[PDB]
């Protein structure tokens, strides 16, 4: 943290946050959510690690190059460590990263090294080559080589994502999958795990060992899984957190702007909002029924009246504020809501569903009160404008996010926030082959678009081709846009520290600090 000059202290610097839910894991190689991505940045740090506006900086890297975007050299401080007192060196990453590669993991961020291209990755993924020959490489003890199979000018910007952060392998392999306990566990971020208690808490202490550890304030951060979006609120009102998760209640918002406005955050952020359609699972695998219901959803009324806390209605799968997002509003999105409808009417009719014969389905969201209230309404406009019956399901955080991998469902509540600020952060994820790819969506004219965007040296047509990408997305009607996120939270007015400026939400708990109160 900088503390700035004339700041008073607080004597005690202990911090609460609530988290939205149970982590699925504290293993970075295991972990695809924002609440899991939370508690790991202040566990475990990579080459890069974001500054408090949320641009790339150093982490464990002090400086790098790279040779015509294809050669990354990593130099790495000499006084990084873990925290039993070990060196982190570029061994640690060159291991981290074949595991993170390597079948046997089972890792969901796999995918992950081939948006970045690195060497080999397509046959390590497919078991055709071992994982010691990606092309990463430890030239000395504080250097790291990756080689990439293509140019790529934004790869470093991947780099702050947690599944590229080092994991300890005497750890790793004396433990196996018990290695993240807190007697076991090791980390080189600027805290450690103290105590996890599952569907409780998850308490985090100061790591003395972390490089920059003169610099942290917050001696102690807990870390509450609270699905509840009222929940959070009236804990934070009553004193028990000082930073609500940013989900916001439908019930309270309002309200809450109006009470104690210097308190609530509203920020952009680069996530959308939509319903996920298993595109593989008939009769879902027929366009012309997820055509209809990305048609009948009627933005508007869920947008600016259901929910009205600050989003905008999207008609894409890529915010269009990404940098480096040039897209095009599809002409539906300019109809009125009766031309979509009957539209929506037409298609379905034509796909088979009568008034004898309406199409049944579930409709599958992660508990909370905010997608509850929101899959209710959904469900309502769906039946009214198509005539077609929802059953409503809930699953908790995990294993709904399993369900989804497995192909278990119809339609899912769905969010997705960049990694990193590029199209291709959104984009990757519906290649047909991503580990990611939790629509089952597969084609390849969609897959070929994106693999252009490489073979291309600039801008201009790279952005073009994303449009392309996005408008393939939408003939095929693979999911239903609802709203770009705003980043909305309640902060005490004693914690220092958070700007609201990184659209990517990347908080790091050392930055913080709390003014005596």
């Amino acid at each position: 943290a900088d503390v700035p000059a004339g700041v008073q202290l607080a004597d005690k610097q202990t911090l609460v946050r609530n988290n939205g839910s149970e982590v699925q894991s504290l293993d970075p190689h295991k972990i695809e959510g924002v609440p899991e991505s939370n508690v790991s940045r202040d566990l475990f740090e990579g080459l890069l690690i974001s500054d408090v506006e949320g641009h790339p900086s150093p982490g464990v890297a002090e400086k790098w190059e790279n040779k015509d975007f294809k050669v990354w050299t990593f130099h790495l401080r000499e006084n990084a460590k873990w925290s039993d007192g070990t060196p982190v060196t570029a061994h640690d990453f060159v291991y981290s990263w074949q595991r993170l590669a390597d079948p046997n993991t089972a890792s969901p961020y796999a995918s992950y090294l081939q948006y970045g291209h690195i060497a080999n990755i397509d046959d390590i993924i497919a078991g055709k080559k071992p994982a010691t020959d990606l092309g990463v490489k430890a030239l000395d003890d504080h250097t790291f080589e990756v080689t990439l199979s293509e140019p790529v000018p934004y790869f470093y910007k991947l780099l702050v994502h947690p599944s590229v952060s080092p994991v300890p392998k005497s750890a790793v392999e004396k433990f196996g999958d018990k290695w993240t306990q807190p007697a076991n566990i090791v980390t080189n971020g600027a805290y450690k795990l103290k105590n996890w208690v599952v569907n409780e808490r998850i308490v985090l202490e100061r790591n003395p060992q972390y490089w920059d550890n003169a610099k942290t304030v917050i001696n102690q951060v807990t870390y509450l899984p609270i699905s509840s979006e009222v929940t959070d609120v009236n804990r934070y009102r009553s004193g028990e957190i000082d930073m609500t998760y940013n989900n916001m209640p439908i019930e309270l918002f309002q309200k809450l702007k109006k009470e104690i406005p210097n308190e609530v955050r509203v920020d952009p952020y680069l996530c959308t909002y939509y319903y996920e359609i298993n595109n593989q699972k008939a009769p879902f695998n027929d366009v012309r029924v997820r055509t209809a219901l990305k048609l009948a959803l009627d933005r508007d009324i869920i947008v600016n009246k259901v929910k009205n806390q600050g989003d905008l209605p999207a008609y894409s799968y890529t915010p269009p504020y990404t940098d480096g997002a040039k897209l095009v509003e599809p002409e539906w999105f300019k109809w009125s809501q009766q031309k979509r409808n009957e539209e929506a009417k037409k298609l379905l009719a034509e796909a088979g569903f009568t008034a004898d014969k309406p199409l049944t389905f579930d409709l599958l969201y992660n508990t909370s009160d905010l997608h509850k209230k929101l899959a209710i309404a959904v469900a309502s406009i769906w039946k009214k404008n198509l005539g077609v019956n929802v059953n409503l399901e809930n699953q908790e955080w995990k294993t709904f996010l399993d369900t989804r991998h497995q192909g278990t469902f119809d339609v899912a509540r769905a969010g997705w926030c960049a990694d990193y600020n590029e199209p291709t952060s959104f984009l990757n994820t519906m290649l047909s082959d991503s580990s990611n790819n939790t629509a089952h969506y597969k084609s390849p004219a969609f897959d070929k678009l994106i693999a252009d965007t490489l073979k291309v040296a600039d801008d201009t047509q790279r952005s073009e081709l994303y449009a392309k990408a996005e408008q393939q997305l939408d003939k095929d009607s693979a999911i239903v846009p609802v709203y770009y996120y705003v980043n909305a939270r309640l902060v005490k007015p004693w914690v220092g520290g958070y700007t609201g400026k990184d659209p990517l939400d990347n908080i790091y708990v050392k930055n913080l600090y709390i003014i005596k109160h």
